[PDB]
């Protein structure tokens, strides 16, 4: 589990966004696993706007943080799950390091700030769905 908190924006993995998420939906798209739903209260996460490949990323299965060097994001194929069908994930960033689904949500950040959440593992893999192309998500 986790959440991305800036301005009025609460940004999520869609597969675990919950039922208020959806009654304040903002934006969704199934591609990239992500939900952003509206806040109340105002959020004060930095988001990244770079194209940095090195960073952290928190390991909730090990309560551990992880420096990782990750790819640029892109079309990666993604195994079926009781979540969704096999398909292509776009703007996906891969990294050799830990991750079980419980991991999903945890942070990636870099020097410039949140760069994206855990979205996929397996395989020694863990995947992350990148959140620095929505400069919107800024105002
Ligand atoms: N973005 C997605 O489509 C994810 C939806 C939740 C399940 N997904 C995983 O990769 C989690 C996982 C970790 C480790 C071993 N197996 C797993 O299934 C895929
Ligand atoms: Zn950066």
């Amino acid at each position: 589990s986790g959440a991305i908190y800036v301005g009025n924006y609460r940004v999520v993995n869609r597969h675990l966004a919950t039922h208020n998420d959806w009654a304040n939906l903002v934006w969704e798209d199934s591609s990239r696993d992500l939900l952003v739903s509206s806040t109340t209260a105002q959020g004060c996460d930095t988001i990244a706007r770079c194209d940095c490949q090195t960073g952290v990323y928190y390991c909730s299965s090990r309560r551990k943080h992880y420096p990782v060097s990750f790819s640029k994001p892109s079309l990666i194929f993604v195994e079926a799950s009781e979540y969704y069908p096999a398909r292509y994930q776009s703007h996906l960033m891969l990294a050799v390091g830990h991750s079980e689904p419980g991991d999903c949500g945890g942070i990636l950040r870099c020097q410039h700030g949140v760069v994206g959440i855990v979205s996929t593992g397996g395989n020694g893999l863990v995947g992350f769905a990148d959140v620095r192309d929505l400069l919107w998500l800024d105002e």
